[PDB]
DNA sequence: CGACGCCCTGTCGCTGAGAAGCGTTTGCGTCG
DNA sequence: CGACGCCCTGTCGCTGAGAAGCGTTTGCGTCG
């Protein structure tokens, strides 16, 4: 697949309290899936867990998706304080990312 | 356009004198075509002229296309050397090229 | 290196990906 | 700032562009 993939904006008013009762906890209880699952930046995996939506504007693609254990781990936030930030803006927006591509660079 | 163009490399064998005898020597002389033209990375105008070609096979894209004048007033090389060295990569893919966008980062 | 044990429960490799060009676009300077 | 003159004959702005994910993928260490 070729091109770039949408980046949507949710605001904080359209988080469901359903969407954080799937914020993932431990990376070996995630649930794989091609059609509905999303794409953690960090450990590069497609699961159905809840991921941080990346709210600046200037933000494309799904480089602003982490997941709980990830966010948690690498970036000392809850994706549950990510989701409920209108001003969150993600790691390789603010150009601290630590995964193994951006570091590299 | 989304999507990036396909960059092809051209042996020094394949190098026709009717490419050399195109090479532009002042800029105010290019003949502008949306079909039939290429597009220049430095002074970012499609024309007609003969360009210099990327052999690096990790190069992609138009980044590789440079007129004459902008290769002569800007990197000091001939648009006929560079496209007559069998091992010529671009200042992008150097790093060095002075371009708008590329000192800007 | 893949079994087990520990506490802070965890993450890299490969492929193919990585714009392009039309429009407000061309060096320097006195000078009206 | 857009006419003119100079020699080394020239180059920036805006838009939309800027991957994504399956596969060889998960911290630390003694130890067989
Ligand atoms: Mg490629
Ligand atoms: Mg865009
Ligand atoms: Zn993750
Ligand atoms: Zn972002
Ligand atoms: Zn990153
Ligand atoms: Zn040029
Ligand atoms: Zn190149
Ligand atoms: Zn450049």
């Amino acid at each position: 697949g070729s091109v770039t993939l949408p980046h949507i904006i949710r605001p904080v008013e359209e988080i469901t309290e359903e969407e954080l009762e799937n914020v993932c906890s431990n990376s070996r209880e995630k649930i794989y899936n091609r059609s509905l699952g999303s794409t953690c930046h960090q450990c590069r995996q497609k699961t159905i867990d809840t991921k941080t939506n990346c709210r600046n504007p200037d933000c494309w693609g799904v480089r602003g998706q982490f997941c709980g254990p990830c966010l948690r781990n690498r970036y000392g936030e809850e994706v549950r304080d990510a989701l409920l930030d209108p001003n969150w803006h993600c790691p390789p927006c603010r150009g601290i990312c630590n995964c193994s591509f951006c570091r590299q660079r």
